[PDB]
């Protein structure tokens, strides 16, 4: 396993790791080495090293747990503030974005249905089914897809600007998202 | 103008009302007296006319306006309690009664739309232009019909079992009215 620990854990650019958990025909620390130092300098720059460092002990323990809940929080409440108003311009007729989610989620315990803007929070960050991609939603669009096989990151928030039909064909009307992507350069978003 | 007192005033039944605008070719009392007298008894119960006098007395003043007021403001209430609930169904995907009126409705004033739920009740109260059926509309289904020529009655409420296109045909399922009719019935109301 690769991870670049400066794309989405906190650590200097170039920064990143290589995990390795030995199994069938597994490559000794001797012969690894070569090839670590083939694609290596002989003189890193140890702030990057600490920057590994530190990003390694920021997820130790209990804080990794509470700055991933920060985060995936923080993702889940701008999902269901813009599906809320995508229904209400909906409910007036009007165009608007809408996150790519499950549209409705349902409660594994009670078996209690709740549209994604209404589902409480607590069942979102709690719950992996209100995330896999079940052959039958529309959502996510992946026909043809094994139940429990992919998984949606919370995190990683697409909003869809409309146009697209759910048969796969334009709609007659829409708004192009390199425009949208045009105005959000213009404020810095990108 | 013929009224029937006991319909929507306050009168027992049998208790009518003619009332004349004399115009062109116009029927004076000695001639229309005959076909009053043809059609009426002639040992009247007192009752009845007595029935009229209080109705009449009752819509006399500001009491007629505070009555159809209260029985205005009621149906109102009902109207957009059940387009609110038809919407929340529809956003769980669910199906549910609507009321027929207006789905949208525009301020005169400041030119700003509503949902019909969500419309201040002054504005559906005060203004005759958010009950007009306008041509564009979909809403009553009466095509080709001028601007400015019907309105809805509020007190009228309609609800619409679903099933029923918007292009005239029936969709794939629907609950017939029969079947809630029985329901209605069987709790008492007709």
């Amino acid at each position: 396993a690769t991870h670049s620990t400066h794309k989405l854990l906190n650590a200097l650019s170039q920064a990143s790791f290589i995990h390795v958990r030995n199994g069938r025909n597994a490559i000794d620390f001797n012969r690894f080495n070569q090839a670590y130092l083939m694609h290596s300098t002989t003189s890193p720059l140890y702030a990057i090293c600490a920057s590994n460092d530190i990003a390694a002990d920021m997820m130790d323990g209990n804080s990794g747990r509470s700055l991933t809940d920060e985060v995936i929080r923080e993702s889940i409440d701008f999902r269901q503030s813009l599906a809320y108003l995508y229904k209400e311009f909906l409910n007036d007729d009007e165009w608007f974005f809408k996150p790519w989610n499950q549209e409705m989620v349902k409660d594994p315990a009670t078996g209690k249905r709740y549209a994604f803007e209404d589902a409480p929070v607590e069942l979102l960050m709690r719950e992996q089914s209100c995330w896999v991609m079940h052959p039958e939603d529309k959502w996510h669009g992946f026909n043809d897809i094994p139940d429990n096989w992919a998984m949606l990151d919370p995190i990683k928030v697409s909003i869809l600007a409309p146009g697209m039909g759910d048969d796969g064909k334009l709609l007659d009307t829409g708004v192009p998202a390199a425009l949208v992507t045009a105005w959000l350069n213009h404020y810095g978003i990108v």
